[PDB]
């Protein structure tokens, strides 16, 4: 059922500078492949097929990433380098397809996934940021639980994680009776943005995940910048709306801490170098 | 009904060389504006609203062409030339859709339409040869007169134009008992690839605008290099195809002699240089 | 002798849009290549060696050119059209290198020339202003002989041109004495921009040609209008005028603005005519038009 | 004195994929940086003040980092983040020039360098390996040190650094009669490619930092080996050994090899943990990993 997801990678990224100021934020890497593989990756393990880039004229290295490169394969040929071809070539299965259209000027995370409307038709559709990686710890990733709950319940889902209290100001946060389990979607009325320290409805921060129907597209063509938490508004007075609680972990590669995180994580648990890196950790001190 | 075209604009241009050495061939300059306006151009006067490209690593231009360019803009703004600011700002309607999907490898025509299979979903749609330029002398151009046909028809439609009987072995030429009207199709069993100057059952050469249903992607997934004549004779075993004779003149600035008649015939033309132009040519001899 | 030319080519290509929104000025086709190969051929005919662009952040296709492209190489040997290849691989002669330094902001033509000032270092150098094409001649080109001029007077070179009377305001021309012969050279004291319908010194107009001493690169970096205008290239010229001669070269041939777009069609159509293969076929598609 | 740097740039960096499939090797993030800072920084903080990048037609974003970003520099404005703004707009130092050079197809290190030869002129240059990083040093570093040696003494200089006795097949070592003191140089008498465990003529491993006399651009036109890994530059010194004496230097320092993918995971570390402002709360997000 639910097939195609709008990837808005559009924005500059002012908040992980220099490191991007040549390149887009997305192919900052992590370990040893740019952050943007591990969105992918996770909207493929978890039934996408239709990649939709929302994307700026300065990041091509995005879209060239999961096409073929001829000059680079062809002297991984001439050399005799073929497990390295490996790793350059079946990026994504050859059922999968990464589709681009350009977000004209920055006007908001809204204005974005509307730029995906001639894309997304009547499809209901994923929206995943991705300055955010998430990493599971067991066979079905946070994405798929949270599209499997659309499927039956019909009700938009937002993935959100819970916040120490001091800080909910620094994110958007969900207006929820009570707190759902790690795994599973309660109903919610609104989402309110950097609420001061005392007066936030929960601790549940919005991760940067959505599964939504087509119908938000018209929405999003009539809100009071175009601001997408307005056009999810906009549907809480037609349809249900789940607010889903992630069983994983985050990290904001956006934030020059969260990325150092993402590297010491990510890097621990590599298939390869892991050990040889938990080695590197030891030998310090 | 027909909302969807296909760019096919993947294929370096050895044909116009050196002139596309480092610049798409499609973003060679026709008087005054990169060749693929006159094409996209053709398409939204016939009511295209998503024009697909199916692009290589080396075409960001043909994207950006398309898009807003923040410093050129905001250097019309800080000098006050609104007259060009207006000439790279409105290039197609708000309502038309700019697409890129990336063709992998060069494997031939028919593979380009094959990887906007997931872009066209169950739409009909058009496909636009680039490298051809196509010239209309009336108010309905023969890509619309092409479109409208089918639209009633239901027969998936090749334009096509005469040529003179020693060329015939340049050019796919289709097989028609007798030649339709300028401006009307007929039935065609199949096409001819560079038959040989005697045995050609037609004058007419496919010029390279096609209306085809969604139905062809399967056939075009089935083929015996994927070339499209092929899944189009595998149309002939199911639905009625007509091939479709032009009221216009054609430019293919792929040949160095076809781009040198666009640019005078388009010249003559120009709102603008037309009249200042014809005095060149004038004072020539 | 002199061996270093200085083509700023940071320019956004204001003039000749929509033409430029995506690709440089310097990339349009004249007939069936970009305008810079006709800038850059002119250059090495006249024994330059180092083509030192000055360009933007959006100008690799400039730079793209001169380059070797593998994927192109491969798909022209795989379709066996090796003459064709061999002229995608020869397009400088071998012992030609260019090189590029950036102008980080567009603070026009002198501060262009200034950016080159690290990549000249001593060595005398042209500049040449790849918007302008200049045709024609009977054996070598005017930046030749405007070269071996600058070698024997050793006085910067200024390459003018003669514009009717009637049209002086369009152009940056010379006080010169005497107008000289055309190929050759005359002392000039100052050139003054857009003169007068009624009062200029001369009809010899600013074509963009130059031979200049490294001396000027001092003098750029204490020129003012800083903010103005920022660093015009006429002002460190008559600066260098208070210690050296400075002279009007008069071309023998004939220049082209593809700054303009009807100054473009002006370059397809004589270019066109006189192209060593199309040259007659093209001339057939002109007598075709009515 | 030494005023000039060739940093070559132009490989495809097949030893660190997929993260250079569609980026250069050069502009991998090193802990909140592009890898290419840490060496341009290292060239600068020893008096470079030209910094000539040897490069390939994808290698743009280099050349990109060290220019000025237009829609970067209004977004930050626009958002009052003037401390950043100060920091993107002032990656090199106003005196210091970054140069590019295209290597037309990838004939190894010595063909790179001779790619150079019209930049470098008549000049002594060094040559700095982008790939690898050299950290640490009391006051001034290793590069600044080998300079001023190369100054006084004027011989060829190559940068080594000892290696474990069981490794010295994993290098290129040099012919050397005694080890050096760290921060000293002694003439060498060739170098040996991964000689073998037994039998190598020391412990001291080419690093990839070179002071080298113009003369070598001439020497590296007349090595051989043109078809079969074409111009080594190890050659080149070779025949420098011929007319002038050859200087190891041994680092105070310590490397780090980002063309590994454990080498780049080594300096993410040990750059984090030293970074002026992330290294504290670097090494608490070490601790809490159990
Ligand atoms: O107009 C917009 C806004 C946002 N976004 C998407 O949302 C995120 C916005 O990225 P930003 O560039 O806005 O974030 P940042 O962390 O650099 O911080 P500031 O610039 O606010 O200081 C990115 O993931 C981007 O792709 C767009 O694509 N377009
Ligand atoms: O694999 C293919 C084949 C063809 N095409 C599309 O069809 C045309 C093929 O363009 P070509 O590059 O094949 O044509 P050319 O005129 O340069 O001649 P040769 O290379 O054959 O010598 C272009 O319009 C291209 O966009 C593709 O996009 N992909």
């Amino acid at each position: 059922m639910i097939k195609k997801a709008v990837l808005p990678v559009a924005g500059l990224g002012t908040r992980f500078l220099p490191a991007s100021k040549s390149i887009p934020k997305e192919m900052v890497t992590v370990v040893d492949r740019p952050a943007i593989e591990y969105v992918v990756r996770e909207a493929v393990e978890a039934g996408i097929e239709q990649i939709i880039l929302v994307t700026h004229s300065s990041k091509a290295s995005i879209e060239n990433y999961f096409d073929r490169n001829f000059e680079l394969e062809t002297t991984l040929e001439q050399k005799k380098k073929f497990d390295l071809l490996a790793e350059i070539t079946q990026i994504v299965p050859e059922h999968v397809s990464v589709i681009s259209v350009r977000q004209p000027q920055p006007l908001g995370l809204g204005h974005a996934v509307l730029c995906a409307k001639s894309v997304v038709g009547e499809d209901d559709f994923a929206v995943l940021l991705p300055d955010v990686l998430v990493k599971d710890g067991s066979g079905q990733n946070d994405l798929s639980r949270m599209i499997s709950r659309y499927n039956s319940s019909q009700a938009a889902q937002i993935m959100v994680e819970a916040v120490p209290d001091h800080l909910v100001d620094q994110y958007g946060i969900v207006d929820v009776a009570q707190s759902p389990n790690e795994g599973e979607s309660i109903a919610m009325q609104g989402i309110v943005e950097k609420p001061p320290v005392g007066a936030a409805p929960s601790n549940l921060s919005v991760v940067g995940r959505y599964v939504l129907p087509a119908k938000i597209m018209q929405l999003l063509e009539n809100t009071p910048e175009i601001q997408l938490t307005d056009a999810i508004a906009m549907l809480q007075d037609t349809d249900t709306v789940e607010a889903y609680r992630m069983q994983g972990q985050t990290f904001d590669c956006g934030s020059k801490l969260g990325y150092l995180k993402a590297v010491l994580h990510y890097g621990l648990e590599h298939p390869k170098l892991g050990m040889e890196f938990k080695q590197l950790i030891l030998e310090l001190k």
